[PDB]
């Protein structure tokens, strides 16, 4: 563990938007609104 830094910064928490359309469990606080796509 490195408690994410590097994730947090030069990959701008990117988890959060990921989570917010790969899960989308919750919505008080944070992305909700959307759900995953493909082509293949």
């Amino acid at each position: 563990v490195v408690f994410y830094v590097a994730l947090t910064a030069v990959l701008v928490a990117v988890a959060l938007y990921a989570y917010g359309l790969a899960f989308r469990l919750l919505g008080a606080s944070g992305p909700n609104k959307k759900e995953s796509r493909g082509r293949g």
